[PDB]
């Protein structure tokens, strides 16, 4: 049930695949809200389920295992136009904290940790509607975790308290994030 980068529905739940064509991912979609992830020595790819339009107070549920060997993440991942956003929920990463460097925002409780708010830009760089230059926003949870629940409202309204304004929601999905590293992952979501 591995397939090609691209996007789609998949047992009810939509799913986005995609990587910079290096090679080395495999990604495969299982039954009900399943997917699976495993690579070895990677590009840089984003892949996983979730809800085709996401929305500003859903609930999402995750569940599964997630081993990580490099430049890894998990977390809740999605983008909104209008303005142009792509925003992070990092629930569990590898060896690099996305949110090094990067100017810390505010902090937020939610689902038993706390987050640490976080902006960041990418200039010139592909995107949802081509190459643009947009705001990143990240929700990095210090207690990390391979499952549980995450709601939304609690980050999303965070990020609305200091100046970070989402527009219109696109896709939302639990996504497992590499940038030429190694690990498999098998993600269940809700």
């Amino acid at each position: 049930q591995t397939i090609q980068p691209g996007t789609g529905y998949n047992n009810g739940y939509f799913y986005s695949y995609w990587n910079d064509g290096h090679g080395g991912v495999t990604y495969t979609n299982g039954p009900g809200g399943q997917f699976s992830v495993n690579w070895s020595n990677s590009g840089n790819f984003v892949g996983g389920k979730g809800w085709q339009p996401g929305t500003k107070n859903k609930v999402i549920n995750f569940s599964g295992s997630y081993n990580p060997n490099g430049n890894s993440y998990l977390s809740v991942y999605g983008w909104s136009r209008n303005p142009l956003i792509e925003y992070y929920i990092v629930e569990n990463f590898g060896t690099y904290n996305p949110s090094t460097g990067a100017t810390k925002l505010g902090e937020v409780t939610s689902d038993g940790s706390v987050y640490d708010i976080y902006r960041t830009q990418r200039v010139n760089q592909p995107s949802i509607i081509g190459t643009a230059t947009f705001y990143q926003y990240w929700s990095v949870r210090r207690n990390h975790r391979s499952s549980g629940s995450v709601n939304t409202a609690n980050h999303f309204n965070a990020w609305a308290q200091q100046g970070l304004t989402l527009g219109t929601m696109d896709y939302q999905i639990v996504a497992v994030e590499g940038y030429f590293s190694s690990g498999s992952a098998s993600i269940t979501v809700s």
